[PDB]
């Protein structure tokens, strides 16, 4: 139809006109007025079938074939694909028709595969381990949640040892524990925080305004990133403000700081292993920074790791929670599905800036300022001091 | 924004101006432009999160709160609704501030929950036993599909008792055989059939034109319903032309029939339980109707229903297959999706009009017209004849 083609031409002009943050509001209202236009019998079938696309992506996945494609020239039939990655003729023309119908890759006229903007994204190593992370463990975690709170007469979960993810592996670990014991989720994860998010916190925050005249002389430390992961942070960090004094210290456990030593600056940034269920070894520093880190804990276990850093702060000393900041209503899917997928898997939960306060209140800290950085989906920064 | 509230209006316009498959169209439209407008980052999270509808969805129908919700006339807190359903007051706030991001429900200004259209699609009993069929036997099965075809060495499946449902459900019968030994999987499955879905091949069907000068005289049948379920095309035929003269047969196995006699008419509809891989007893009749079933098996065992019905047949007679019919290239995601689906579980396959006439040569059948009645996704009645 010619108006159809008018409606993809309008809103694909609309798009290119605003920013990253306009854009995420559009594709916000064409997934409303989705849900809002379809048949009954169109709402059970995208159910239904959308399941699909993280089993056939784990397949692809499987296969190299999104990297494959991704390095490919020209289009290629279905036949080369099949022969050169070793599948079933007949097996692969299915999953490529079904790929391109959902635009997991993107089909000619002439019936050949080329690379569409998912298809380079699934190449990304980084971003490949994280919809293989959503296949091998979250997918059972969610399959095995309403038996179990059926079982269970419907209970809030509040502990990380009593949720869906112990009948969902048939074991009485939490989450953490159990993944340690778990050697090919273990080479997965770790793939995973090689996935650097854009923005983040440094697009917004006013370091300046908020260091003050906070002084690192003797050699006190700038910034202090608690479970950092690969780093990304300190190293965005030492890029946007080199010349500000300060020690950037990256706080880790061992096995992920050996494999950040690849990727970080030989200089600038100190590696130190440290476990943030205990006492915080760095004292005065100016920035105490979380970011992901408290919302993989319930509300107990989240207090105790502000409590072992509490002891270690002066007045001038700041905690910064970068995490999700949901609003009190009108929450997008994007942060209303991670809160039940963390609820079944690791018992902990999203919190609006008022349970962060609440939260906080209990060590003792106080709200300073609040950065958000993304849009429409709420990611803040929350400077957090004493009193 | 006030951008995104003028898209809303104009597309919301647009859909009420034309018909259901209009609408079809742009819903398509809305899809793929949300796959190309979406980062890197937004493509994962989409796959990662929307599996949680499937799970959520399930929740809400083993609390009735679907079905309760449709019945109030005025918004309700969650609280309230925890509180009438048996739920904890915190996990019922979470599970409604989640399916109000997905319009599962509509959520109020003061934080009240109410109806949607996709609540009342979750209320019908036979569109609540779809969501329910995805979850507890499609989502399984495709759990399982990409390890069971690593460990194949992905092979072309065309066998209904070696597929990834053998490896889901841990035994060696095939789907159909190990649903009888499961009570509460054949209940459910029975609600399905009451949802009759819409429109039907009798929509663009010329029955007067393809009857011709046929003759009911003496005793002959008109229309014989192979596998009719609560036989919703035997129904349709008496209303849409109940002066034509003739038996109307409605054919299906004795657990379904008996469910069946609470919603058929009194007189004008034979039900005759048959078992449609013998051969077919009604002899000379008209039609021979064949609805969603031949797309349920792969090519040998769909050949020998077909070989079942043949013996039966005059010159007049004829067999109609009412199936999806994918085009060649550019299949949308519904019947792409399904496809994939019927591989995982019962080792068959959509088939495209060429495939239909492929596999009705080897059963000595011959196309005479195809009768499409769905837009743009696929479904057609084609007219077979012998020779
Ligand atoms: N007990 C513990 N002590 C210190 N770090 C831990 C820990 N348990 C988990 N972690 C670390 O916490 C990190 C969470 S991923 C978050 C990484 C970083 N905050 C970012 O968003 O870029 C993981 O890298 C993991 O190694
Ligand atoms: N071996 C068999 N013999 C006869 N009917 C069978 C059968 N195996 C399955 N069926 C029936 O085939 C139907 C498939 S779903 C039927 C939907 C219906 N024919 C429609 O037009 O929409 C079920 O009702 C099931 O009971």
């Amino acid at each position: 139809m010619e108006t159809v083609a008018a409606i993809k031409t309008l809103i694909q002009q609309l798009a290119q006109s605003t920013d990253q943050f306009g854009r995420a509001e559009i594709n916000d209202a064409l997934r409303e007025l989705q849900y809002s236009l379809e048949t009954p019998f169109d709402t059970v079938m995208r159910m239904s079938l959308d399941t699909c696309q993280v089993a056939v992506a784990r397949i692809g996945s499987d296969l190299g074939l999104f990297k494959h494609l991704s390095q490919c020239a020209s289009p290629q039939s279905a036949e080369e694909l099949a022969d050169h990655l070793g599948c079933g003729r007949e097996l692969m023309s299915r999953l490529l028709r079904y790929m391109a119908s959902v635009r997991m890759v993107q089909q000619t006229d002439d019936i050949k595969y080329i690379s569409s903007n998912i298809t380079q994204t699934l190449a990304v190593p980084g971003l490949e381990a994280g919809m293989r992370h959503a296949f091998e463990n979250l997918w059972p975690v969610l399959m095995a949640l309403p038996d179990f709170l059926a079982e269970r007469k419907y209970p809030d979960i509040v502990d990380a040892k009593d949720t869906a993810f112990q009948k969902a592996f048939n074991t009485d670990q939490d989450c953490f524990h159990w993944l340690a014991t778990q050697p090919t989720r273990i080479a997965n994860f770790k793939v995973l925080l090689t996935d650097e998010r854009t923005p983040n916190f440094l697009s917004t925050f006013p370091l300046e305004k908020e260091l003050g005249s906070w002084s690192a002389e003797p050699e006190k430390a700038l910034f202090v990133d608690i479970g950092g992961g690969m780093g990304h942070a300190c190293i965005r960090l030492r890029e946007k403000y080199p010349n500000q004094p300060g020690r950037v210290i990256l706080q880790d456990l061992p096995p992920v700081l050996q494999a950040a030593q690849a990727t970080l600056p030989l200089s600038g940034i100190e590696s130190m292993p440290h476990n943030f269920h205990t006492p915080q070894p760095v004292q005065g520093a100016k920035f105490y920074f979380l970011r992901l880190i408290l919302r993989d804990f319930p509300d107990h276990q989240a207090l105790e790791i502000l409590q072992n850093i509490v002891p270690a702060m002066d007045a001038e000393s700041r905690i910064v929670i970068d995490d999700g900041v949901p609003p009190e209503k009108g929450a997008r899917w994007a942060e209303t599905g991670t809160d039940i997928c963390i609820m079944s898997a690791l018992g902990s939960k999203e919190r609006t800036q008022r349970q962060w306060e609440e939260l906080a209140a209990k060590a003792g800290l106080q709200l300073q300022a609040l950065y958000q950085y993304t849009w429409p989906v709420v990611n803040a920064a929350m400077v957090f001091s004493l009193q």
